[PDB]
């Protein structure tokens, strides 16, 4: 049929998608800025479609309820036909690839540790061997599923602690995890993707840091419903933008050019 | 029936075993990609035959004839069913073959003989005493040829017309040339192979600077192959189980 506006699901996650300072008087895509906003514009230009950015209603990345088998978050938006494409820091995973399609990765990341500066923690093994410093992850995301599923001894030990910790060590948004690190006087460490860790490390008040190596190695992909006619073009678009150096330029723009913690 | 796997002799991905002359079939070979092939085939449930690519090339399309050579050509022209190798995911290749999600990350990197006064690609571009080049018929050469990025464009203009040729036929020859040119040759190659060589005797090379780009190796299949979906899920499964990390540790295991 005639061309239709593509519905893009995304999530309010800095610096991927952020409200512009004057958003209260703006409409449509103009309300937003950030890495994924710029990426969405590039992808759409290369694939030749118009689009509408829509923030996912439940503010979640996407997990499958064990009871009802219903997908929530952005994955759910794609699975149930509420969006045509997800352009967001959405991690490529086995269980998601079973139900949606992913482009080749546009950004690499690994699970990493965020501490308040001066916290006596250097590694995941460090965390697993003590109890004074609590630690947790985001809900409904790939990091929590990583620990839940891991058969690796250290990570399994961490999961058995996290799943039963009281009060809950899990948070609903990345921002909540960051606040919890900043406010807990070194007694909370946050497990999150290295991309978000490195971003926060450059924001005032510059009181956090990433420690140790990454726990795994993965990537974000642009996601489409299985069998979507958009998948092929979007995939080539990602590889073209990568080859041209544009993805590198966008990361520099949003992570480091705008960094608040010096040169 | 039996899946024909095209691969290439490239340490530590695929190597001839000691006394391979008395061995046969898949048993002749060892390495990261040999182990990976075994895991993939187990998860997908097929039997396979490892075969070394006839022309010993990764794959490039000839400008005139528009014929693909190397492992890419073997997939394009139906000589193999799947490629399991350090085969780089690129735009131009994705137009003619399919790739799994990446099983290993890499970037183009600089190898120098230790003590060479080079810190970066920018450094290389702005001098002429030290010659530099890349592998033939591979993604690295194609990257520089295609690049509009100013430093890389400048490097390409020099490399394409340098005499004698700065290009080499195999990775081993690039490394040998670095080691024998007394610091007057730098080799542009993927960080994976750079890091591997860095840890092997005579310990006289090193990787300098950051990587020039960021990409990955994928398992490749002909377009519309029945194997694509299962292979892709198998890679992600192996990744999440931590086995790709274990295999990297094994074959890049630490001479220096
Ligand atoms: C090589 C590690 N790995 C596993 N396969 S993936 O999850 O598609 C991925 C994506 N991006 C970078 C790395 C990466
Ligand atoms: C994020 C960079 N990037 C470009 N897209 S790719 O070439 O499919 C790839 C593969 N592996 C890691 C990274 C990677
Ligand atoms: N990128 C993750 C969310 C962040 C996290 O889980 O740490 C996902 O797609 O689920
Ligand atoms: N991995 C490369 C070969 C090595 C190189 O080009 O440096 C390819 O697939 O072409
Ligand atoms: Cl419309
Ligand atoms: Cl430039």
């Amino acid at each position: 049929g005639a061309n239709k506006t593509v519905v893009v699901t995304t999530i309010l996650e800095s610096p991927y998608v952020m409200m512009k300072k004057n958003h209260e008087m703006l409409e449509g895509n103009e309300r937003y800025e950030g890495y994924c906003v710029d990426l969405a514009a590039e992808i759409a230009k290369h694939c030749g479609f118009k689009y509408k950015l829509t923030i996912v209603g439940d503010g979640k990345y996407g997990a499958r309820d064990a009871d009802t088998k219903i997908w929530n978050g952005m994955v759910g938006e794609l699975v149930y036909g509420k969006a045509d494409i997800a352009i967001a820091p959405l991690t490529i995973t086995y269980v998601r690839e079973e139900v949606i399609d992913f482009s080749k990765p546009f950004m690499s990341l690994g699970i990493s540790i965020m501490i308040k500066k001066g916290t006596p923690i250097e590694s995941a093994e460090d965390l697993s061997k003590q109890t004074e410093i609590a630690y947790g992850t985001l809900d409904s995301g790939s990091t929590k599923e990583f620990f839940r599923r891991s058969k690796i001894a250290v990570f399994d030990k961490m999961w058995t602690y996290m799943r039963s910790a009281e009060p809950s060590v899990f948070v609903r948004t990345t921002a909540e995890g960051v606040a919890r690190v900043r406010k807990s006087k070194g007694k909370y460490a946050y497990l999150l993707e290295s991309t978000m860790n490195e971003y926060i490390e450059q924001r005032k008040p510059c009181d956090t840091m990433k420690v140790g190596g990454n726990l795994d190695s993965k990537g974000y992909g642009i996601a489409t419903p299985k069998g979507s006619s958009l998948g092929n073009a979007v995939n080539l678009a990602v590889l073209k933008l990568s080859e041209q150096g544009l993805l590198d330029k966008l990361k520099n723009k949003w992570w480091y050019d705008k960094g608040e913690c010096g040169s």
